[PDB]
Formats: structure tokens, C-alpha cells, sequence
């Protein structure tokens, strides 16, 4: 059937078995990067904005606000443009030129903070700037990605629903990367309605504070956070695997070599994590995962040989 | 259903009506950029290679060759990686860093020519280098994009077939950009089996020699050629519209503003051309077109305000 807008092509993404990469397990990858905006963030962007419009929280006059320099900023910018809404993304000087240019191309405003925190980052500065904008822009809506229940709900109704409709056989392990935890919370909640014994495996960056790891400098965007998200309910997570920038990059390079799938940093994290998991679990297990974004924005990260060598040098004592 | 590889997700791309951009006509856009490799070139890459394997022209030992710095190189690199085939793309020093890096990321070899032709380009040098490689690499297969009948056939069986299956109402105009002409030839051939009165409108770059235009320096990749492709049968084309780099870029910017679709240069060409066409045709006409690739690789072209102003300055007497 024809679509009336690009919004109708959000979701119903392909599911692909990774036969070459995992010859002794049944590993299914949900290709969330094949959403029209280029990442899994199309799901919460569409869902959150449409819910707010339906319930009168967002009208054509409401200005959307979020602190994001990445995939969510791009997805919000696309949905906002389609809906006729103003959007301001709060960013910092570390935003990639590419992401900046894509967000501006969709007509979104960018508010770049300049003052680092005394310890050199921009996290507290960006949190403060969000509140400043909420204070000064009348009629605004804060996407509030780390705390908004509509984030996990979008994933419960989004890939989580499509996963249980496709993978009707028992799901032994569900493996997902984390930043807000909206994906793993929403998808695991849907999965376990049908597959109550599915083990839920969170994959996080080494140095991310989500599960209390000791903070280290992290290069990869997408995976990891510098706060504990309000969305997270730790009791729903059964196993936590941490992966470093080098490990994640090797996983990306291995996936493209073995399966011809060119995916982003957090997908490599997933691959590294699944390789670790299969040293402990039963042969032949059914494992489901999600591949959030494309390799295209990681050409100077993961896919750069010079960057990879620098990351290899970081592995501390190793 | 689950897929066994990424290849199964080639094709069946969305069709979207452009209600905002074309409020007085029924304009349907085939989103070929939503192919897994990021462009319409997934179709000929998959089709040509699979046909050669089926018919014993290509085995696991056959080395694929093509002169391409763009979308076809990326699509071939993906299909070759999946099939376990070696690929060498012949390129020149003008290749974008991004395309170079994507092709290398998929494990393809790159043969960059260095010697310009006496008149400063690399066209004759790249044609010669292809023949050199065919002479020196035993067991090779030249994709031969400008002359290979399998190129147009991929589009006849690809988007052309999906277009007639979806748009069962009379198609008044089919509008497509050209470089090899494989798309417009194959798609128009399928369309006119069902809709014999459909008018076939080619959209080309100003300065492209395909339809004998006077050569000028052209910035946009994707649309236009510096040869008359062997694939082209001119009698099958009913109308030819030429668009310049500025016009094409305005079309891209207008499409993203009106419909939230972030597409590449040749899609903007299509938009400019359809705007010209609707000054002559009947109100309410059904127009079908194709959007070959994403805006992401045009951030320093179309989507750069500084580049756009430079292009505005080129419009000669205008
Ligand atoms: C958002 C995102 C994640 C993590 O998803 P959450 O739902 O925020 O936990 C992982 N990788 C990429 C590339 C992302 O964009
Ligand atoms: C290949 C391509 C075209 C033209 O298609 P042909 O089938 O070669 O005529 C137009 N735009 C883009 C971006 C392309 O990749
Ligand atoms: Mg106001
Ligand atoms: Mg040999």
C-alpha cells in the first residue's frame, strides 16, 4: 500500500539470522537502523511526539526541547519537520560536524553550550541549558529521554512487539545495548509477556555509570551514559556485560566481514557481548538482539584503522 | 518472516505520496534509498552478481571490476562481501573521503588513478585502468554499468515491477533521473506493459552529454554522464528535462522542508523537473518517480549554505 507520509514507514524493520557469525546458536538481529531516519530513534521520536499531540500536551505552537547531539536529535528533527513543530537540540562543542549538519538540514535549531564544567566536560552545562530553555521558551515540551515513560513504551509497542510476532519460538536470551535503557526496558517487557523465561542481557560501555562502573574516558557515542537513567529498573536486568571502545570496534568489523552488515558502534558492542555470552550458555540457544544504527557515522571512529589502533592502546594493562 | 541474509531485504521499498509538495497532482515517490545498502544501486549490484553466479560467469574465484566512486561502488562492495567475492573499484583523486572510507570498510580494493587526461579530468584514465585490470587480473568480471543489459533488467524486475503492482491506476508520467539510464530504461519498460500511454520523462544534469547537452563543469554526483550510455534507447524517452546544480539543491531543500524526506542530489533534480513539468501538464495527473539515495552524503554539497551560494553564482546570465 502507498504511504501518506514518511511516518508510515517507521517500524516493521527486517529481522536477519546471523548464520555466518554465530554458527552454533540461533542469533536473530532486528535491523532497527533500516528505519527511514537511519536509526532506532525514529521509534521514540515518532511515539513521544504523536502521544503528546493526541493528549493536548503538544500543539503546532509547542517548541520541542532535548539535549542530544546524536541519533535522537536527528530522529526528533525529522519527526518535528513532518509535524510542523519547532525543535531545539542542546549540544556541545564535541558534536560531530556530520550530526550537526544533518540536524540543521532538517531545520532544527541548535543551542551549543560553550562553558565546560570545572572538570572539563559539558554534561552539567547541557542539563542547565535545557532548564534555561524551559524557563524562557513559553509553550515547550521536554522530550526528557532519560525519564520519559513514553521512551520505553515506544519500544514495547515498536521492535518489542515485532520481535514477539516474528520469533515465536522460545527466546532464551534478549541482548540490547543501553544509554537511556528505554530500548531494553520496553522490549524486554513485551518479550517476557510471551517468553517469561527469556534472560535479559544489558550491554553497556566500559566506564558508563548506568550499572555503577568506574568512569573512564569513552569514545563511542550511542552506548553508555553519565547518569543512572530514571527509566531503568535494575531488577528487570539479568546479566550486564561491559565492552570497551576497542572490543566494540572489533565487533563492528567482524559483523561487516562475516555478514556484510555495516552497523554502528553499539552494534559492535552487542557482537562483542554475544561472543562473551556464548562462552557460558548452551549451544543452540535462541538469542535476539537489535542493531540500532548504521556504520556511516562511525567512519572516523570504528572504521578508521588509526582510531582502532589508538583504542587498542587504551586497553590498560592489556 | 526472518531473513537469512541482508540480501533478502533488498527491494520492496516504500512508496509515499507527496501531498504537501504537490497539492494539485498525485505524485508518488518510490523510496529506493531505503534499500539496506543506502541506495537504489543495491538492485543492479545484487541482480548482476547473482545472475553471473547462476550462469557460471562468476564463481568464488572471480574478481569483480568497476569504475565507480559512488553508490554503485558501495552497493557492489556490500554484495561482494556477502557473496565472498573480491572487488576492485577504479576511482580517481576526486572521490569523496566518505565514499572511499565506506567502500574500504566493506573490504573492497580501490585502484585510484593519478594521471589526469591532458584536459584535466580522469575519465579516459579510469576507462584505461579498467581495461588494464581486465588484462592483468585473471578471472575477472566487469560490471560494465553503461552497457550491461543486466543493469536495466534489475530495474525492470526491481522497482519497475513494484511500481506497477502498487500504482494500478493509470500512470500519466514516469519521471526518473539518468546516469547509466538503466533505471529509466528498465522501469519504463515494465511500466508501459501495464500503462502503455505513460509518458517517460528523463531528468538529466545540465552539461551532461547523455542527450547531447553542451558540457559544463557539474558538481553533483549521481545524475549525468560524460558518455552516451550503450543502454540508452532514446526512442523510449518522451521528454528530457535538464536541471543545474543550484536547481537540484533547491529541490532537495524544498523536499525536506515540505515532506521531511532527506534525499540526495538527483532527488532534488527530480523535484525541480516535476515542478517544471506541472507548468505544462493537466492538473490531477498521476506522476511516479524514484528517490535514489539519502541526503547524508551531500552535506558538503546540497545541504551546505556556502556551496549553495556558489552554485547560485554559477547560473550564468541568471
Ligand atoms: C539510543 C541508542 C542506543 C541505546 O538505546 P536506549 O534505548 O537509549 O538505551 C544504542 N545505540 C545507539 C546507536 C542508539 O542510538
Ligand atoms: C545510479 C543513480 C542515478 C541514475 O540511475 P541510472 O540507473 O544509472 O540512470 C541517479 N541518482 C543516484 C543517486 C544514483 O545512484
Ligand atoms: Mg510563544
Ligand atoms: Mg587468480
Amino acid at each position: 500500500a502507498c504511504h501518506d507520509s514518511l511516518l508510515d514507514s517507521v517500524g516493521q524493520t527486517p529481522m536477519v539470522q546471523l548464520h555466518q557469525l554465530f554458527p552454533k546458536h540461533e542469533v536473530f538481529a532486528k535491523l532497527e537502523y533500516m528505519n527511514p531516519g537511519g536509526s532506532m530513534k525514529d521509534r521514540p521520536a515518532k511515539y513521544i511526539i504523536e502521544h503528546g499531540i493526541k493528549h493536548g500536551l503538544i500543539t503546532e505552537n509547542t517548541h520541542l526541547i532535548e539535549s542530544t547531539s546524536g541519533n535522537l536529535g536527528i530522529a526528533l528533527a525529522m519527526i518535528a519537520k513532518i509535524k510542523g513543530l519547532k525543535l531545539t537540540c542542546v549540544v556541545d562543542p564535541k558534536i560531530s560536524p556530520t550530526n550537526l549538519k544533518i540536524i540543521k538540514s532538517y531545520g532544527a535549531n541548535v543551542e551549543m553550550v560553550e562553558e565546560p564544567d570545572a572538570h572539563g566536560g559539558y554534561l552539567m552545562t547541557r542539563i542547565a541549558k535545557v532548564q534555561e530553555l524551559l524557563a524562557t521558551i513559553d509553550d515547550a515540551y521536554w522530550i526528557n529521554q532519560y525519564a520519559n515513560e513514553l521512551n520505553w513504551q515506544s519500544h514495547y509497542h515498536g521492535a518489542g512487539t515485532e520481535i514477539v510476532e516474528t520469533i515465536k519460538q522460545p527466546i532464551d536470551y534478549f541482548v540490547a545495548p543501553v544509554s537511556t535503557t528505554g530500548s531494553i526496558m520496553g522490549m524486554s517487557r513485551k518479550i517476557k509477556e510471551v517468553h517469561p523465561n527469556a534472560q535479559i542481557v544489558a550491554v553497556d560501555a566500559k566506564g558508563s555509570v548506568i550499572f555503577g562502573d568506574k568512569p573512564i574516558n569513552r569514545e563511542l557515542p550511542g552506548i553508555g551514559a553519565s547518569r543512572v537513567p530514571e527509566i531503568l529498573n535494575r531488577s528487570e536486568i539479568n546479566q550486564v556485560i561491559h565492552v570497551d571502545d576497542y572490543q566494540s570496534a572489533l565487533g563492528c568489523r567482524k559483523l561487516i566481514d562475516y555478514e556484510g552488515i555495516f552497523a554502528g558502534g553499539s552494534t559492535g558492542s552487542i557482537i562483542a557481548a554475544i561472543e562473551q555470552l556464548i562462552t557460558s550458555i548452551e549451544e543452540g540457544a535462541t538469542i535476539v538482539t537489535i542493531l540500532p544504527d548504521r556504520g556511516d557515522r562511525y567512519l572516523d571512529l570504528v572504521y578508521s584503522d588509526t582510531w582502532l589502533e589508538k583504542m587498542k592502546s587504551r586497553q590498560g594493562v592489556k
